[PDB]
């Protein structure tokens, strides 16, 4: 019930690692895939574009079925963090 992130979305949003305690109409996947990388968690102006075709994203998940549309799930994710080598 806890998530991780990077600077890469976190730079806008200002928050990257979030824990699940309260229960709303907020689902778990509602805000998985955008903490993930859906464009809010950033804004959608990409400025300067990055590229559009494939991306690879790391997540530590628990062991548990990654549910969205259900908010009160028994659970999601342990972190989140995109791959990063060489600086």
């Amino acid at each position: 019930m806890e998530w991780k992130l990077f600077a890469d979305l976190a730079e806008v949003a200002g928050s990257r690692t979030v824990r699940v305690d309260v229960d709303g109409d907020a689902t778990v996947g509602d805000a998985l895939d955008a903490l993930v990388g859906a464009h809010p968690a950033l804004e959608s102006r990409v400025f300067g574009d990055d590229g559009e075709l494939y991306d690879h994203i790391n997540v530590l998940r628990n062991g548990e079925a990654a549910a969205l549309g259900e908010a009160t799930a028994a659970g999601d994710e342990l972190a989140l963090f995109p791959p990063v080598s060489g600086g």
